[PDB]
């Protein structure tokens, strides 16, 4: 595919506890919107999911569509229920890289919506923000909370349309699917949990095989301790690797599945204010400009003229957001194809990732059965 990139280096950006590491980014892409076919970009973030909140609430204002999380810090210690840094200190950063990497595909995925080129070339060079990026200023999300008390009492109203006709079945399903997804996400990470004292059980009977095969001589016991001990850290070492990183990838996969469900939620939900906006604006409309018009025999013409121009173009732009409305709707239902699309690709990963399990699973395994075997004609 056109995009060729490259993330290595996590460059720290001095001592803190999770705030800012520093990311060689280099860019080999076709399609020559990008520039000159050989950048590399310095990009440190915890800076540009500012930007991608810019596009969070640009993307409210004009319903385009943004890709997935550019992950920031400030999680290792809080927000999260935990982090951990020594797991972190290459391979969450990979992490990060793999959702950047979802970032960078549904970014393309948007071709027209790419030809924003403020923020591409935003991402494409080097102007980073300051260290500034740890506050707390979410009072929009608490008017959204003030504003719930008129959602609970006009949902209904909302209702009787029948776009959520078609809607509202997937709404139930995926309420079924993600309780049924997060307490997979809970038992899986308990298994992830289970694997750590499974392989510290079984390191420790290796030792304590090396520890009772001493004060004796049956020296076939004692090749057989030298061969059990690294055959049994040969698996340990095996589903250890399996059992992390590809157990909380998947979580991490429905995880910001489960963000970008929360996102639409309240995309529809700002559908539902504006709405509500041109409802009432109708209905007011109607009462006090026929209250403007009903007293004509007061001979006075202006008032007539007036309310003549706020009927006509006041349901001229009214009658323009609602279908306008319905042009939002119906790309929301492409983007809806777009992410049915995008569970094609990540059952697609999970078919990769069996793919590759049965694959490094049976070389391996049979790779040191067929070495081993050879060696346990009668030699243990």
């Amino acid at each position: 595919f056109d995009l060729t990139v490259g993330i290595t280096d996590p460059e720290k950006i001095g001592d803190g506890m999770n705030a800012y590491v520093a990311y060689k980014v280099t860019t080999q892409t076709s399609l020559p919107m990008f520039r000159s076919r050989q950048f590399a970009v310095k990009r440190r973030f915890s800076d540009f999911l500012g930007l991608y909140e810019k596009l969070s609430e640009k993307h409210s204002q004009n319903g385009f569509i943004v890709p997935p999380p550019p992950e920031k810090s400030l999680i290792g210690m809080t927000k999260v229920k935990v982090g951990k840094e020594d797991s972190s200190s290459a391979e969450f950063l990979e992490k990060r890289r793999a959702a950047l990497e979802r970032y960078l595909q549904r970014i393309v995925n948007h071709p027209t919506m790419l030809q924003d080129p403020d923020v591409r070339e935003f991402l494409e060079k080097e102007e980073l923000p300051r260290a500034v990026g740890t506050q707390a200023l979410s009072g929009a999300g608490l008017l959204k909370m003030f504003n719930k008390a008129t959602d609970a009492v006009s949902k209904m109203t909302i209702k009787m349309n029948e776009s959520d006709i078609w809607f509202e079945e997937k709404l139930q399903e995926v309420e079924c699917e993600e309780q049924r997804l997060r307490k997979l996400h809970a038992v899986v990470e308990t298994l992830v949990n289970h694997r750590k004292e499974l392989a510290l059980n079984t390191a420790l009977f290796a030792k304590s095989l090396a520890m009772l095969g001493s004060s004796e001589d049956n020296t076939a016991l004692s090749r057989a301790l030298s061969q059990l001990a690294e055959v049994e850290e040969k698996i340990e070492q095996l589903h250890q690797e399996q059992a992390n990183n590809d157990f909380f990838l998947l979580a991490e996969l429905l995880s910001d599945y489960i963000r970008l469900l929360a996102i639409v939620r309240a995309a529809f939900d700002q559908r539902m204010k504006t709405w509500q906006r041109w409802q009432d604006a109708q209905a007011t409309l109607q009462k006090k400009r026929e209250s403007e018009a009903r007293l004509l025999w007061a001979n006075k013409p202006d008032k007539l003229q007036q309310a003549k121009d706020e009927i006509t173009e006041w349901e001229s732009r009214v009658t323009q957001y609602e279908r306008d409305f319905e042009r939002i709707s119906t790309v929301v239902r492409k983007e809806v194809t777009r992410f049915e699309k995008e569970k094609s690709k990540d059952f697609k990963n999970h078919v990769m990732k069996y793919l590759e399990t049965l694959l490094h699973s049976q070389q391996q395994l049979a790779k040191y059965w067929e070495a081993f075997l050879p060696e346990a004609k009668a030699i243990s």
